[PDB]
């Protein structure tokens, strides 16, 4: 885009680094329903349910992945932080996580995207 | 006189902030109970009734928030919430992991319903 005032330049990249935050949460809320889906047919029909959260397990490292080049310590305490490193870090190099504490990270970057969000819109 | 155009305009944004609000106030107090309990485990239980009152103020969030449900969770994952949820009622203290996806998934729904609003 042409020839935009230093004001106008930070308005559009407030406005949009806003929407591609926002966008985020929804392909990625999208992607979870797709996977739900398919494991609820899945049990409509033994390993079907290991590789539907592999690739579940998969689409949550991505997203992560996303969400810190949007940018972490910012929104853990550290006991935490180091729980959270060592999931993203064990996903990272396509080893399969504790069930639960897998679980603790879908659940704690879904929650500090909606924070990053909330911290743009207020 | 405002319009009806006008005139829900200001509620629905009045609501945005009257939960936005309402959010950053229990964020705040989460914040406290962990400064709290970190400085409670620095020293040496203490630690304990920190742990247990901290449970009973998510408790109250997710009272707070069914007030104004299943429509953000799949069956399987709603009743592991609802037990939990009932576990608390009760004064029951839950294995911590089953409480921590309990308290992170009341903050998701939080978030989500704000944005219903805000978007």
């Amino acid at each position: 885009v042409t020839e935009l005032s230093d004001a106008q330049k930070k308005q559009l990249k407030e406005q949009q680094e806003m929407q591609q935050m926002y966008d985020m949460i929804m392909q990625h809320k999208r992607a979870m329903q797709d996977m739900q889906l398919l494991w609820e047919k899945a049990v409509q029909q033994g390993t079907w349910e290991h590789q539907l959260r592999r690739m579940e397990m998969d689409k949550t490292r991505e997203w992560a992945e996303q969400l810190t080049k949007m940018g972490i310590g910012d929104f853990l305490p550290p006991d935490e932080l180091e729980k959270f490193m060592e999931t993203f870090k064990a996903l990272k190099e396509g080893r399969e996580p504790d069930y639960s504490e897998y679980k603790e990270f879908k659940l704690t970057v879904e929650n500090i995207g909606y924070q990053m969000l909330m911290k743009m819109g207020w």
